[PDB]
């Protein structure tokens, strides 16, 4: 734990829609001050340890509401242990971990082992969503709304079990469980038809470029839509995961505020900065659920941000290891690591007038902390925890197999040169990362807490 008063000298602050010269005083696990303007050079306003950050930018921590750590069961993969180190190694202070672990967190007892888990051993906050499945309606009428963000469905991707596809069973959840639901919206009986016809004409040693074809527009759109009139139908609180497309845009509003929806939605950062024409080059390193698809559809997602029909960014960080990601659309797993260096990828499209920092700011802290309703995390005020990320925008980072933190060891921006670099990142006022190293102690870390 931190006992010490901290002082962030003379940063560049973002925070609220603003950003201003300022200081952050930390004082143990919580900011107790923000002092505008540039403290004169004999003036530390008696702090017990100060860090200039003269050129630097100061932004809340990032909240990212999708990650996949792999622990409990495909721990050859990820654990929380090192993928929370690869997070705040990216800015990201706080994470929500996805129910698809192995056995998947579809009950209350393994939610709460995947919280003592976390105390044990992550390095960012923690939480937990709760797995719906056709069969589990009694557990999740029992799940404690406090200790979890919300429900996550697999609409399409997942098989079997975790695979969400009976209509008693959606229509019961969306009208009997009063918690916020996640879904993954890819309708699979479109994406069987379309498998069938790539295989007939093309064979099956489908390559890549079949991936955003056969896992189409209008299966993503589909499914989503088919979301949006039973939540609509129920008047259920709906969040739609990682949109892909242009045309999943026109089920979202921009005319109210995020805190006034009931259906919200949320796009990752590789669906913002990888389009179809990276196939060529990338291959199956950039292979997800839902695919990336056209140029035209990353620009439509970007301008979404911009306006408002998405109310959040977050990462879908989902390491396999290489042996993993080989061969045709067909064999290889989908979904890579990215919360290293998601933050750093969003500041490169604001060095381009793509984002404004302030938007990137809201995107990523302001309005998930907002919409998920979690107490004293991602704004920069007096009594919130000091989750906080200090970027240099005039240090490049050419990411390397030598620096990538993540378990699996590689990345989808292997070799790229980002312009900024994570110069710190506090957790609960704990400095946890610094000029490239992770700190020699795990920081204080707690259970996110919701509503
Ligand atoms: C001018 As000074 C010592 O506050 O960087
Ligand atoms: C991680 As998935 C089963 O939503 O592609
Ligand atoms: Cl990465
Ligand atoms: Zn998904
Ligand atoms: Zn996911």
């Amino acid at each position: 734990s931190n006992a010490m008063k901290i002082l962030l000298r003379n940063a560049l602050i973002t925070n609220e829609g603003k950003t201003f010269p300022g200081s952050v005083m930390i004082d143990g696990a919580f900011i107790s001050r923000i002092i505008e303007g540039e403290l004169p050079a004999d003036d530390n306003l008696s702090a017990d340890e100060v860090i200039e950050c003269s050129g630097l930018r100061l932004f809340p921590g990032c909240i990212d509401d999708q990650v996949h750590f792999r622990e409990p069961g495909l721990t050859h993969k990820a654990t929380i242990a090192s993928e929370s180190r690869a997070a705040v190694a990216g800015g990201v202070t706080s994470f929500m971990d996805m129910p698809n672990t192995n056995p998947p967190t579809t009950m209350w007892e393994r939610l709460l082992e995947k919280r003592q888990i976390g105390a044990d051993t992550a390095w960012a906050n923690y939480g937990f969503f709760f797995g719906g499945t056709n069969d589990n309606i009694d557990e999740i009428k029992r799940v404690d709304k406090h200790l979890v963000p919300g429900l996550k469905l697999f609409l399409g991707s997942s098989t079997g079990n975790m695979l969400v596809d009976n209509k008693e069973t959606l229509e019961k959840i969306f009208g009997e469980c009063d918690l916020l639901i996640a879904t993954h919206c890819e309708k699979e009986e479109i994406i069987r038809a379309n498998k069938e016809h790539y295989k007939a004409k093309y064979g099956n040693d489908l390559d890549i470029h079949f991936h955003p074809l056969i896992r189409s527009e209008e299966a993503c759109y589909r499914s989503s839509a088919e979301a949006v009139e039973l939540a609509e139908r129920m008047n259920a609180r709906l969040h739609i995961l990682h949109l892909s497309t242009e045309k999943e845009l026109s089920l979202f509003r921009n005319d109210i505020p995020t805190a006034q929806k009931r259906i919200t939605s949320e796009v990752c950062v590789h669906h913002l900065w990888f389009s179809d024409t990276d196939y060529g080059r990338l291959g199956n390193r950039i292979k997800w659920n839902p695919a990336i698809k056209k140029e035209s559809d990353r620009e439509a997602l970007r301008a979404a941000v911009r306006n408002g029909r998405i109310d959040i960014i977050a990462t879908d960080h989902a390491p396999h290891l290489l042996r993993e990601k080989e061969g045709s659309c067909l064999q290889a797993a989908s979904g890579g690591p990215l919360v290293q260096h998601s933050l750093l990828a969003l500041l490169e499209l604001c060095n381009q007038g793509i984002f404004s920092i302030e938007e990137i700011v809201s995107k990523t802290a302001h309005i998930p902390a907002t919409l998920f309703a979690i107490e004293k995390r991602g704004y920069i005020r007096p009594g919130y925890y000091a989750d906080l990320v200090l970027v240099d925008p005039s240090s490049p980072h050419t990411v390397s197999a030598d620096n990538i933190l993540s378990l699996c060891g590689w990345s989808p921006f292997e070799g790229f040169t980002f312009s900024h670099s994570v110069a710190y990142t506090f957790v609960n006022g704990c400095l946890a990362y610094a000029k490239g190293r992770l700190a020699e102690s795990r920081p204080t870390v707690h259970p996110l807490f919701f509503n």
